[PDB]
C-alpha cells in the first residue's frame, strides 16, 4: 500500500518503474505499482 511503499522510499507509480526499481507491492486501492 502507499504507506509500505513510500515510508521504505518506493514511488506509487501507475505505468513502469525507472531504473533500478522494480514492482514491489501496490499503491491507491490496488491500482498503482509500488516501485523500489
Amino acid at each position: 500500500d502507499h504507506y509500505n511503499c513510500v515510508s521504505s522510499g518506493g514511488q506509487c507509480l501507475y505505468s513502469a518503474c525507472p531504473i533500478f526499481t522494480e514492482i514491489q507491492g501496490t499503491c491507491y486501492r490496488g491500482k498503482a505499482k509500488c516501485c523500489k
